[PDB]
């Protein structure tokens, strides 16, 4: 799809078996999920933005379906204010910014 | 251009008669930059990100170039961890996400 910007671009994704909403933000290197279980082993990590930084649980080789396209890798769960796809999820759909 | 997302979508861009790298940000709604003088009044805004809220300084009309694109529009300005170009001047640029 070509998705412009006059409003937020948020989609739909299956993770863990759950729908849920989420922003595709080209500004975030890596995809932040609010609290959810996830399966396998985890380790912390701190992630910073406009705010500060939030402390997330890193899961690794974690399948997500973005509006319909599969893809594979890491996902940090956390008290994030919103469900953010970032670009470690977004090369992966073959997602690219076009002006 | 085609941008893709491999690595950060880092740009040149021309604000005051001065050159800066900013982050091309789909998700972000407007564009925040460090620290900087700009000319005029400002009225004050707050902004959220992942780790929580800052107080910013809201400059309206600002002439700012993009990739060499000409924009005019809202610059906010304040503790921004970097300066991004949100969607208030991604869509004066026309820039769309693709996949
Ligand atoms: C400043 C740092 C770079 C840009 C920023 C854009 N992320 C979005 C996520 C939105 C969910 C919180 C954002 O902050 N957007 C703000 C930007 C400010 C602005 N005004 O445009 C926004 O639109 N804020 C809206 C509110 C969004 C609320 N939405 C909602 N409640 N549904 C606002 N009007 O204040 N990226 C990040 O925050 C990511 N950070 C990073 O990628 C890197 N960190 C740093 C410091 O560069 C990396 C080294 O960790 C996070 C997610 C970790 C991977």
């Amino acid at each position: 799809p070509q998705i412009t910007l006059w409003k937020r671009p948020l989609v739909t994704i299956k993770i863990g078996g759950q729908l849920k909403e989420a922003l595709l933000d080209t500004g975030a290197d890596d995809t932040v999920i609010e609290e959810m279980s996830l399966p396998g082993r985890w380790k912390p990590k701190m992630i910073g933005g406009v705010g500060g930084f939030i402390k997330v649980r890193q899961y690794d080789q974690i399948i997500i379906e973005i509006a319909g396209h599969k893809a594979i890798g890491t996902v940090l769960v956390g008290p994030t204010p919103v469900n953010i796809i970032g670009r470690n999820l977004l090369t992966q759909i073959g997602a690219t910014l076009n002006f």
